[PDB]
């Protein structure tokens, strides 16, 4: 049969695996190789051709990868998929193979900090010029297209204040103006969001956080046509980043998203009752959720996402000293900047990740002096909930 | 004490390494982790500021990557180590971090073909030139400098005829007009050669090859000074490739690295009985092999290199169709592209790798049609000069 | 705190784990070492005199193993934990530790193959007499019991007519006759069943089934009371069976059973879905599942488990030649002898593993000839019930 | 080919091994999965009637431990290989397959110390007994047979004081009267002595110490005739130990074992050295090596033995307190219990292991107070010798 028929949490399970041919081994075999041998000379040479399919060297292409990239590609509905070894190592190999000197991006500014350092930084010393918008404004990117524009860039939900971008809108304007839209769906995995069905040409991931789920794999993805794909795989990775996977932590990230449908209803689950608990709680002065009424975009989340996400956002009375002490006074819930894992993490990053930074700076990131960024786990939601209120109670 | 006191043997087995602090284990754990936690929002704040040592995310480092970085710094008698995905990643991190729109690199013309794909097509459309040159004379080098040469590139041996570099000189060259050398140490190990000693400024490696030694790591190490490996760690890294190297996959080369010393010996003591078989073979007309006193460089490899290398290249009688009627007769030996293995790898690359290419396009990368390369293995050498015997033997 | 205090999920997700102590890794890191070091001949010797905690060697015990063994100590409301190469291991790593030559076991009839086996063939060759009852008649548990028992052992459910035991008056029966109670709650999970609760003394696992969950790893876990695990651990592990379990497949296990929650949950609801299918399906004869109301032992079931569990077994109408056609006209269940993955699997015993046994010999195993026996996966159950629709409808 | 019929070095690297039929991948896969699919209901039976090869569940079989198997077969000359979770299961499931109630065995009293654990305290409590002998003495091993002895065991050389047993000469005694010889390779490996070659039945190795030789892998393996093995898989394992090896332990040992001959060289070239700088020492009243003529079984282990190991034993000057004190002083040997790793590892019985026993109950396993164990590694053994010297000259 065809694995594009099935219902979506068969496909998670099943989509671009299938039992070993040699040995019915049902696990996908861990290739952990470099190199492959071929029985002849013309068998090298077919490869080396095209003529032939089969693979020759893992930075090219390796069975395990093969099977997570088939997978993603599913779940995606997109033709083809290409796996690295970092989500910025997916963001920048397609960045990079689609752009060179003289070319121009229009960006979201509302984007993961990395990748803003990538394209503030970076890309212009290359000649590959970066315009920042305000991507929850269709018009600002328009506004900021030019002849030379070849990608809009964006991300929705967008942390830290998790605010929303309409895919399909602003995929009708890039393609109308020439460009494609190039849209990092890590927040939401294909489980809740799906990109290139909005229109979107090209998805990327990293599956460091909710694809693989468990904490243990730094990781990328690419999806998107196969004539981009192709390209992406043998001149973006295979010369420009080298940002190959690992067959062991594809195998790993095909592991973990088996349970990518049951863990993010439990995240999503989660996520909502301790959203309404810390809307209704009297130390809270904002929560940011979508699944929240009061979101500004909260309709277009609905029509776009099919669950609201497991990452809330929130500011705690008192600003600066009372998100330290709340963050200091948390006892189950863990102090870390990663976001997607089993276990609930927290972060303040006025006093952690951009204390030594002016105020009016730290707001260039939408980020106040009371504001915490909670990653819901699979724990039981009452002591989440329990953990949350204990600390907020010392803090104020 | 200090490791950089003892003996190689000593250094390959303990640089870089030690027990576990919190539970005494010996081999390094593997620390296959995306996220890391804070005891506090100071803690947090402290390693982001860089006032306290501690990890933070395994894409900016990790316990297990640092000792692997630590002992090929130790080895290679630089500052800091920095792995990645893959030795083009450490190439391309390199090249990316040094260079900017504008810049100019003078490399070898013998060079690695996806380096030299990379050189050739990418770093163009980037703003940044490259000039070719054969660096086994170094005045073309000094030619080719210019105000804005940042970079000269080198191999040493180059495949695939095994030609060498005179590291010191070039590196004196480089100097005097103000630009670095960076020596791709991939071949040698540095067990066998040691570029910084010899004036490098970077050294970068395939540990895919002898390094890793077992054919099932793909992955890259880039050597050198604090100051650049701090800056290709957190810019060309962390935002530019993304080609972080997975902790299983550090794991997997501290583990093959700490027998490079026997392995080398072993590789290079088989493949010199094995260059003096194929020398005395009145059906080959060429080997290109550096501990051959007839090797046009011979000298200056005795004085650069601790062994001649474990690699070979010959030509059949014949030419093209002999070479791969040869191939298509080995039984012990292995048809593939890589090298550094411990089982004996063959190729053709006139039959194989480059084969719809034109007989002057293939001399282009210094390929005649008899040209066959040879990675000797770790077997009995009188059971791989049988192999060879034979299939020569049926070939001519 | 103590993590005893918090909810299921949240000791499904923490038990038993913390972040390194020297790194802050959140992921419990793979301690893949033999050899641990000592810091001082003192220290060794206060080690191996009991009198200092930490390791001295993997086979006696590692921090990797330790988190796993401690999480399901929690989990089963156990004092210990003892994990192992194989559920068998747990098994008979068990029952080698507490019986010698002149001991007796009561054992239910309806069990594990390889542990019927074992007790049938392995024990009494070591003088270790056996005799087996129908424990869902506990008065046959009670009349087989002799001066020189030692041991009740039981599975509830039982494969493959998940027929049930009631453990709460066995247990009461074993002691007043000053017998230990063991029960293998692989089918159920610690998340469905908690026999320790109910009065057992002793609990087995395969954690190859669900709690591992991914069909990527063969191991065992045992759990009870620190005296007797000491005893299982320094005797019967170390001298005996020497079934000691890998640290990477520790590490897989605990990564498995984070999703135990979730898994067992979604396995349940699809089994529950898909029982009632095949009841109201006039091709099949009887269907045998926990939460069908017409279970003999339905009310039973209902106090001693929280769900019905993942494992159906049916008879399809036409028998032996029926269930053949069936099983090889399924496009998505897939054939084979395990259970607990995440796929679903489906095996037909009287052609598969019971094919040259005569018919009156596989009842002996509960076997009818049309009797199908189904692991639900994590698929959609519409396409579940689809193929097994299809296959039927072929069949019959 | 046939690769028995190649050259030792040769079969390290490639017997028992080939590129994966369905891709080329060299490395052999990690076939990490405990469940296997069979296409049909005809292919499932024909399998579990032995009527066709191929797999069914990784307890029983799994083709990446099938591979170090046959390697395993191939270097001790032996039909057939099995695979287990430690050495302690080689040797248990080993003689738990031969023996039952009322059989008896002759061992060595020149044991491992777990073994011996397991002879004198286990197998009589299931109705086997055992006579412990010197084994050095061949007529004490022929005094103790009795009509029930099915096994003598023997290991050579013997830790703590490196003695010897004449393997060919007992091999002759135990067969004509009706006895099997297993023999504990563990400490030569195949590659400095073969006791299949000699006469011996049985092979068992703890894989922990020489054959993986890289500290991070506990594991077993046994070797012998294919009707043996069969019943040691098909009983031993199955049924009775459950100690299978997990698929990623093999891979590791498969990897390890590929530079078996180059450590095993360097090993003992290393060991040569430091016997004779320990026999030249005045502080030092014994050295234990076969290499030194002083043995008093030297001229048998020249013929036995290729090489005359890696493994030294010797007396300090002073006795308890000098051993202590010279243990804590070195710097570079790590202080530990396991052996034949890549790092050089040191032990003093007297103060560490056996630190709570009397000394006439020390001596029962041949510990003298001043007794220092040292399992010389791949350093530079000038690095070793100084070390030694430092501790030496510190401690007296
Ligand atoms: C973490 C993250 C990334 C970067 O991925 P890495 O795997 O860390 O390189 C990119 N985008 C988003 C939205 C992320 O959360
Ligand atoms: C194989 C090789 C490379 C490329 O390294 P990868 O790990 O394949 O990316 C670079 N230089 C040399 C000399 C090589 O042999
Ligand atoms: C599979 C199973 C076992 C055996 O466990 P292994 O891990 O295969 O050794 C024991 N009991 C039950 C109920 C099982 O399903
Ligand atoms: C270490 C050893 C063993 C035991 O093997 P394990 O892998 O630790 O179970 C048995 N025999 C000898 C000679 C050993 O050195």
């Amino acid at each position: 049969s065809d694995c594009r028929t099935y219902g979506f949490n068969t496909q998670i399970v099943h989509a671009g695996q299938q039992p070993d041919p040699s040995t019915g081994a049902l696990s996908t075999p861990i290739f952990q190789t470099s190199t492959f041998v071929f029985d002849s000379a013309e068998q090298g040479a077919a490869r080396f051709a095209l003529e032939e399919s089969g693979y020759i060297y893992t930075r090219l292409g390796n069975p395990t990868t093969d099977a997570l990239e088939k997978k993603l590609a599913v779940l995606e509905r997109g033709e083809a998929g290409l796996a690295t070894a970092s989500g910025i190592s997916a963001i920048t190999t397609t960045l990079l193979t689609l752009c060179q000197q003289g070319d121009h991006i229009v960006s979201a500014s509302a984007i993961y900090g990395c990748t803003h350092a990538f394209l503030s930084h970076s890309m212009p010393k290359f000649g590959i010029n970066v315009s920042f918008v305000d991507a929850a404004k269709p018009e600002e990117i328009r506004a900021a297209m030019r002849p030379e524009t070849k990608v809009v860039y964006i991300e929705t939900p967008a942390n830290p204040t998790l605010s929303l971008v309409d895919i399909e809108t602003v995929a009708g304007i890039a393609h109308q103006q020439g460009a494609l839209l190039v849209v990092d769906n890590t927040f939401m995995s294909p489980y809740c969001q799906q990109p290139l069905q909005l229109g979107a040409d090209i998805v990327v991931h990293s599956v460091t956080k909710y694809i693989n789920g468990h904490g243990d794999v730094i990781g990328g993805i690419i999806v998107g046509k196969q004539e981009f794909i192709d390209q992406a795989r043998f001149v973006g990775l295979k010369d420009i980043t080298g940002g190959c996977m690992s067959p062991f932590n594809a195998w790993l990230t095909l592991r973990g998203v088996k349970t990518l449908g049951i863990r993010m209803e439990r995240h999503c689950e989660n996520a909502l009752k301790i959203a309404r608990f810390l809307e209704g709680h009297p130390s809270i002065t904002r929560v940011y959720y979508p699944g929240l009424s009061s979101h500004p975009q909260y309709e277009l989340g609905q029509r776009q996402m099919s669950l609201p996400g497991g990452i809330i956002s929130f500011e705690i009375a008192g600003g600066l000293e009372a998100g330290r002490r709340m963050i200091n006074s948390v006892e189950l819930c863990l102090l870390a900047v990663s976001l997607g894992d089993t276990e609930t993490l927290i972060q303040h990053p006025a006093s952690m990740t951009h204390s030594p930074y002016a105020p009016e700076e730290r707001l260039k990131a939408g980020i106040t002096d009371g504001l915490i960024r909670l990653s819901v786990g699979l724990e039981d939601p009452e002591d989440i909930i329990n953990d949350l209120e204990h600390a907020i109670r010392k803090a104020t």
